């Protein structure tokens, strides 16, 4: 609907941010991309449908590559080394009010704050516990 | 260890917070809970794999219910009307330094800011 | 709150056929006529957001032709053949209530008792 | 011939009904339109084929626009704000008799009755 706009995925505080802008929405798959390249842009995909008699399911996927620069001859061609994926699902009952939805969003926000254990474990390349 | 501690899940900016505390670690699955009730507490679950060749697959689950107080006679049973589940997966290749993982976490944090499209779409309960 | 039963074929009384709710999983509503597997009329429906301003409702129907072949003495009921039916229906998101009743009225009056298309289907002949 | 005639599509139960009249037949496709306006008329399309030596197949399409008038300069251009499409397919085995086709048409009539779950779900514009 009116939520198909652009936003900053990575925020480095200044000119280092990475903005994704709307690209496509067909077959029920919203697709934001960073740049019109094929293998160098951060990619965000989203969709929503009804899953059960009383639930809805929103599914979200993110792809974050690592970019390098390998030169053959003297062309200086930029390339992608590897990609890191993400698959987020979210089941929400139909008759949930608005405040319940901000509660869910607040839970997801606070789970990934800087000082929390799970993001620190992800960032330090260690194991849980 | 120091990563298996307690933390605030829902931050109400003060006294109204919700805090989850370590409960269990079994079968590779670490589990935080809020209170000791079976239908009254927020639940958090985390685990990590290191599959054979080149992967590191974190998985995270959250459970957030809505609470009501159905009554029979005068028992006053505290019950959960419905639970809003949640999943998450995160594949990272082994050739990832510390800064690359920091960048991945920064992207995954910034996806869920206040004024971004996806959190608003979730907050509205309608089409994207 | 639209997951109820209804009359598929209405012979005005004794000969009617009713379908009652059976299942709803993976986003597929499923009505069946009886707990069998080959002698039941079947209805399947689902809805999603297809495009930026559209929604897609898809509906499928299955209608068999039952027979009563006998082997020994146990009088098997079988299905000789099945006639299928698909239906897609793209409706813009911001269509009003009157607009959608107009859409339903058009899609319903297409199949009146004496129009070209239903007559051609019934007579087992072709258009024109 | 005997099936390429005109018929009423939307029946407003009075003076507001909409009629479609034969327009074209080409490549096996028969096409009815309501008026001659290039982008303002209800459209109906039908065709039949015998793919294999085993079964028939009918395909039907409907286009319903939302009328509106936009003025640029002083021209008063009539346009369609949005069009709601509609598809339909119906596979019938060759050796189905006439009564079987009557039954299929009656089932497809009863699915879209006045107070059944599917037309109401369409008229509400939400989940089924």
């Amino acid at each position: 609907a009116s939520n198909f706009t652009q936003f900053v995925l990575v925020d480095n505080g200044g000119t280092g941010d990475v903005t994704v802008a709307p690209s496509n929405f067909a077959n029920g798959v919203a697709e934001w991309i960073s740049s019109n390249s094929r293998s160098q842009a951060y990619k965000v995909t989203a969709s929503v449908r009804q899953s059960s008699a009383q639930n809805r399911k929103y599914t979200i996927k993110v792809e974050v590559p690592k970019v390098a620069t390998v030169t053959v001859g003297g062309v200086e061609l930029p390339v992608a080394a590897w990609r890191s994926y993400l698959n987020m699902e979210l089941t929400i009952p139909i008759f949930a009010t608005n405040s319940d939805c901000e509660l869910i969003v607040k839970a997801m926000q606070g789970l990934l704050k800087d000082g929390n254990p799970i993001p620190s474990a992800i960032a330090a390349n260690s194991g849980i516990y």
